């Protein structure tokens, strides 16, 4: 017997999500971030809302801008979104794409000159994800060919064929780095859940527009790696860092990554159409969602940030785990039929509106303290694009559309 929120409630939530996406998030990005000096988009916007057109620009950020406007154009049709995606795409191919060695640089100066030429797999993945989405939105052939080329370079220079998975960073000419850390925050270990989750994400979107046989095998191997080595059935959490043989080298827990993975793993297995693997993926997915429900939430329904290596709970609410919880909890409801997950989705949405959203300055606060106080962090930077929250809104709109259809037409 189906337990489903009534039509008024589903439609009201869907409407609020659409309003937030179009009138806050995408409006902010389309108006505040374009740079008419160097083209493209600024690399940073400060806490006061001031853009910085001369700040260094990251590949991940720019791929995220491309992905978000491409996906929004595809789903909503608004011409402004195609215009913004095109703007992101042209700068991306001009400056981030290495025309000689292939793949994308980590960071360029505002004028486009390469600043940090490392080829990090996390950044290569976002390039694939964004380029494939731009192809899905516009049918561009160069974009798809480029996404394919980057896939090839990852497999050639990074795949670990003894152990499964990938070396996570190389230099410009694809010679492996000893230091594959994304940032000073990350453990200096050779394998991370974080990078591998985004490889999976990218490969799934690529497979959508280019269903190559070998890609299906690599995508399947990635799903299997998650089930065997990364997801921990005793705890319902993803292990964060490993050695090359996937021996755990971390005890931290990241609620945001758990709940993001909960829906991304199912998206990937469904893009493949891998019916044999689905039940086990579904089981892991629901477990991740339940563990997040039980351990990662404040009494207001928002998500805490992490439990660190020494056990400390970081109670800060970062913007992106809230976004991922919206999608992951709605997904858990769709999978299980258990309305407690819808209730959790509603609770995090109310938190997003009442605390995470920056009503004064536009967009969403990067971080809000446990007492409700916003931190004066940058509004846009290397690590904060429009992708987590933009995607979360697009996903919720579509998932709610499907739930609304459970009232059969007569
Ligand atoms: O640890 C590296 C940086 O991660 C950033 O958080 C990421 C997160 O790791 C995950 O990949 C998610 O999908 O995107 C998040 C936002 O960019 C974090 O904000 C940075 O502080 C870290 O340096
Ligand atoms: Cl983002």
């Amino acid at each position: 017997t189906e337990t489903i929120p009534d039509v008024r409630r589903l439609r009201a939530l869907q409407a609020e999500v659409h309003e937030e996406l179009t009138e806050n998030i995408l409006k902010f990005w389309a108006t505040r971030t374009h740079d008419p000096v160097h083209g493209g988009f600024v690399g940073r916007v400060g806490p006061d809302g001031r853009p910085h057109p001369e700040a260094p620009r990251g590949a991940i950020l720019n791929a995220r801008i491309l992905w978000t406007f491409a996906a929004a154009y595809r789903q909503l049709g608004t011409p402004l979104y195609r215009e913004m995606a095109e703007r992101a795409y042209r700068y991306f191919v001009r400056h981030f794409v290495d025309a000689e060695h292939g793949g994308v640089y980590w960071m360029v100066a505002a004028d486009g000159r390469p600043l940090d030429t490392r080829k990090h797999v996390y950044a290569q993945s976002f390039a694939i994800y964004a380029l494939s989405e731009w192809h899905r939105a516009t049918g561009g052939e160069a974009a798809l060919a480029l996404a394919r080329s980057i896939y090839d370079l990852i497999e050639t220079h990074c795949a670990d064929r003894v152990h499964g998975g990938y070396v996570e960073a190389c230099d410009r000419a694809w010679r492996p780095l000893e230091d594959a850390r994304l940032s000073a925050k990350d453990a200096p270990e050779p394998r991370s859940m974080n990078t591998h989750l985004h490889v999976l994400e990218a490969y799934a979107n690529l497979y959508r527009v280019w269903p190559e046989t070998e890609l299906a095998a690599r995508l399947q191997a990635l799903i299997e790696l998650f089930l065997r080595a990364i997801y921990h059935p005793a705890t319902g959490h993803l292990i964060l860092f490993f050695d090359e043989r996937w021996r755990p080298r971390s005890r931290a827990v990241s609620f945001g990554h758990d709940i993001e993975a909960s829906w991304l793993l199912l998206e990937a297995v469904d893009v493949l159409g891998q019916a044999t693997l689905r039940p086990r993926v579904q089981q892991a997915s629901l477990h991740l969602a339940r563990a997040t429900l039980a351990e990662g939430r404040a009494p207001d329904g928002s998500l805490y940030y992490e439990i660190g290596e020494q056990g400390h709970l970081d109670t800060d609410r970062h913007w992106w785990p809230q976004a991922e919880a919206l999608v992951g909890f709605l997904n858990a409801y769709q999978e299980s039929g258990e309305v407690l997950f819808y209730e959790a989705a509603e609770d995090v949405w109310r938190y997003i509106r009442e605390r995470q959203r920056d009503t004064r300055g536009g967009e969403w606060f990067a971080r809000v303290r446990d007492d409700g106080a916003p931190y004066p962090d940058d509004k846009v930077d290397f690590w904060k694009g429009p992708y987590h929250n933009g995607r979360a809104c697009l996903e919720a709109i579509q998932r709610l559309r499907h739930l609304l259809e459970h009232v059969r037409s007569r």
